[PDB]
């Protein structure tokens, strides 16, 4: 099953920018499917806070369950420590020898690439697909694939701020995710 | 009474229309927002546009679920080209109760110098600009601004995409999608 997309994330919370870039890359590159890959500990944001894996997982399920071309990969949640993508992609490449993985990143992560653990070796394990994001730019010296989408400036940190400040989040993320955030008072 | 007006052609209406309407309604504590479809757009005369009953059908589908959104049918009676200045004269005289906030995206912010009776219009109504990717709010005119999570969705892209059978997931409401697809709008 050759062409598979994988979107790595903290998903804190998941939102329409995640679903948008996943669906757009899926159509653009004729992928068989897209795997959402939630991290246990974000390797670049190790000191911080972040909501439980359990609530992040539940949001992600809510966010993606409608979608049959979407599924959740738990490889990192079954590992201790910071979730380095090179380690994960090593495991998945050997578990799935007949898949060409396309790792999907937004503009801000394309810029941060030079600081990823084992970046140069990672680029040989996987095909990176960068997608534009307002305020970031897709220019990178690394040989990545690029897909054009209708850019959406929603972020997880913006959503967290707005929930705290009691500001509207309508049209920013799935209604099912909104329902769960408000029920459990995450981000207030 | 602070009331929003978003004039547009709505061919089709999409999440960018709904987003900006919601964003200003909350940021300016509006009582509600009116969607004002034009009979003939002043600046796209002839062009190639969808019928007014069809655009009206879609706009209803786009906004029906929304309690704080109604549609204003003022431009739909009489003449051809819908000049906003005339509309707002008529609305201002009719409801001296209400302070109208006319909502425009950044592309329409840019084109303001070419609007009919622009200077007299600015005296009539409060303009509210919202950013659009690929158009920052630079204007020498004294308009009110609200900061939004920008979405690069456009009507012409959706037209093009429907014609090419490309995905429109997350870009516009499902009810509107159902209508376009079933009547085979925008194809060829
Ligand atoms: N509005 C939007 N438009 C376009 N793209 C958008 C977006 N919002 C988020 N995104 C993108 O979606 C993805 C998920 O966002 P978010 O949930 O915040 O994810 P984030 O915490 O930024 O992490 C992104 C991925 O990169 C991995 N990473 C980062 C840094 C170093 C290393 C390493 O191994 O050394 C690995 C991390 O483990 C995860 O797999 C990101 O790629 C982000 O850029
Ligand atoms: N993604 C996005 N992000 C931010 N804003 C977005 C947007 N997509 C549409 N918009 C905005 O939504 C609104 C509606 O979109 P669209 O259907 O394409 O509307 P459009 O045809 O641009 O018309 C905008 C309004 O301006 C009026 N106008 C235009 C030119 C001259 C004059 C005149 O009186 O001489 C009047 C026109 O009759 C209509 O009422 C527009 O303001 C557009 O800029
Ligand atoms: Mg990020
Ligand atoms: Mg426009």
């Amino acid at each position: 099953m050759r062409k598979i997309g994988i979107i790595g994330g903290t998903f804190d919370p998941p939102h329409y920018g995640h679903l948008l870039i996943a669906n757009e890359v899926y159509h653009a590159l004729n992928l068989e499917e897209v795997w959402f890959l939630p991290n246990q500990i974000p390797p670049h944001k190790q000191g911080r806070d972040i909501t439980s894996v359990e609530s992040r997982l539940q949001m992600l399920e809510l966010a993606t369950e409608a979608e049959e071309h979407f599924s959740i990969c738990l490889e990192e949640l079954s590992r201790k420590g910071p979730s380095y993508t090179y380690d994960t992609m090593l495991q998945l490449t050997k578990k799935y020898p007949d898949v060409q993985f396309h790792f999907i990143i937004g503009g801000d992560m394309v810029e941060y690439l030079p600081k990823w653990y084992n970046i140069e070796a990672l680029l040989d394990l996987v095909t990176f697909v960068g997608v534009a994001r307002p305020g970031y730019k897709l220019r990178t010296p690394y040989p990545i694939t690029t897909v054009e989408i209708p850019e959406f400036a929603v972020s997880s940190s913006l959503l967290r701020e707005r929930y705290k400040e009691k500001k509207t989040c309508k049209y920013l993320l799935p209604e099912k995710v909104q329902v769960y955030i408000e029920r459990n008072g995450l981000y207030e």
